[PDB]
């Protein structure tokens, strides 16, 4: 039913991985950079949130 | 590279999805850093710290 | 049904 | 080699099945040859032949 297409996608994924390794392509490089920046955003947003809690919106705006 | 692309397309794998998300967040960082920089220029480091 | 074999022939 | 391995796994082909069977039989040969060698040492060639 869908087990045959599942098994074919497993093969295809494995072939893509082998080629990624031959090519020295880091497939996860972008998702890894993304998660570092998402942590930088949350750190900056905490600093801004803190200044808003100290000065208030009226003052900050 | 061409064989990897064909397989990526068969698998409906967006290879650039992560670099695309990264560049959106890098813009969010620069927008937040500008807001912080602005408050530092208005209050000064002594006050902000 | 035949969509899976169609998609495999596209890859091939 | 990596592509051949991936296909071997998709096909459920045990590539080493034959070398594995071979090494089991090579052990069976050495066990039988030891039994024969032992009987030759006990009876001697003249008698065994």
């Amino acid at each position: 039913l869908e087990e045959i297409t599942k098994d074919h996608k497993v093969l295809a994924r494995q072939q893509l991985q082998v080629l990624a390794r031959y090519l020295k392509m880091d497939l996860d490089n972008g998702e890894r950079k993304f998660l570092k920046e998402k942590d930088t955003v949350a750190e900056l947003q905490a600093q801004l949130d803190y200044l808003n809690a100290e000065l208030g919106e009226f003052f900050v705006n």
